[PDB]
């Protein structure tokens, strides 16, 4: 398979923004959220990956508008944010969305992620959001957890190199190899895309279990067009 890109919209205060190391108050605005959507399905995404950035932090929620943006896609989405309990996770199930992302709750609550796991199935991946080894919350060892995870059934992660996010320095392509060599489930690369060349790179390890690469500041900000990502990723 080619690699599959998932450009993402993260809202805050119903606006499409951008932060840096993943930290509140480092927004930066690009307007509407849903015009953006459109704009990526228009041009060929077959993935949104859609976060609510006030669910995750806590304040207050965009419930009605990701329930809005997740309906108006013909495509596939990936919805993240906050996803901690049972409301959380009923309410963002209820957008139809393809699959959602669980993050702070595998740290905090394990018990109840793999619950969800269990009930749910790959509808549900994990975020992992690493500096080093080490996993971070809105703590854990990497590899402790990714194998506690497996053992769970966990059918997808989603890897967040926090020192890279919002940062266009490039993805951290060591940590990434090195979770596809500890896994057999599928990892979605997050952070840090930069240029189309970091494309290519992230498509070479298609083979050893990228599956795809979530793609938020380097469209944003022009880096390149969804348009040329699209092509650079085919063969």
């Amino acid at each position: 398979n080619k690699l599959e890109l998932l450009p993402a919209v993260d809202v805050r205060d119903g606006q499409a923004v951008r932060l840096v190391h993943g930290v509140s108050g480092s927004e930066t605005s690009y307007g509407s959220p849903l015009e953006a959507a459109l704009a990526w399905q228009a041009s060929g995404a077959e993935w949104l990956h859609l976060v609510d950035l006030d669910a995750a932090f806590g304040t207050g929620d965009n419930r009605a508008l990701v329930a809005e943006i997740t309906g108006a896609m013909d495509i596939k989405v990936e919805l993240s944010g906050g996803i901690r309990d049972d409301a959380s996770l009923a309410a963002a199930l209820a957008t139809g969305c393809t699959r959602v992302n669980l993050g702070t709750a595998a740290l905090e609550t394990p018990e109840w992620a793999a619950k969800a796991i269990a009930e749910h199935g790959d509808r549900i991946a994990v975020g992992l959001d690493v500096r080093g080894t080490t996993l971070k919350g809105r703590g854990g060892d990497l590899y402790e957890t990714l194998a506690r995870l497996d053992s769970e059934g966990c059918a997808r992660y989603v890897v967040t190199d926090i020192g890279k996010d919002g940062t266009l320095t490039g993805p951290n392509l060591e940590l990434l190899k090195n979770v596809c060599a500890a896994t057999d489930r599928p990892v979605v690369a997050s952070g840090g895309i930069s240029s189309l060349e970091d494309l290519r790179a992230l498509a070479a390890l298609v083979p050893q279990g990228v599956e795809g690469a979530i793609v938020g500041k380097a469209l944003y900000a022009k880096a390149f067009t969804l348009e040329e990502a699209l092509k650079v990723v085919s063969a």
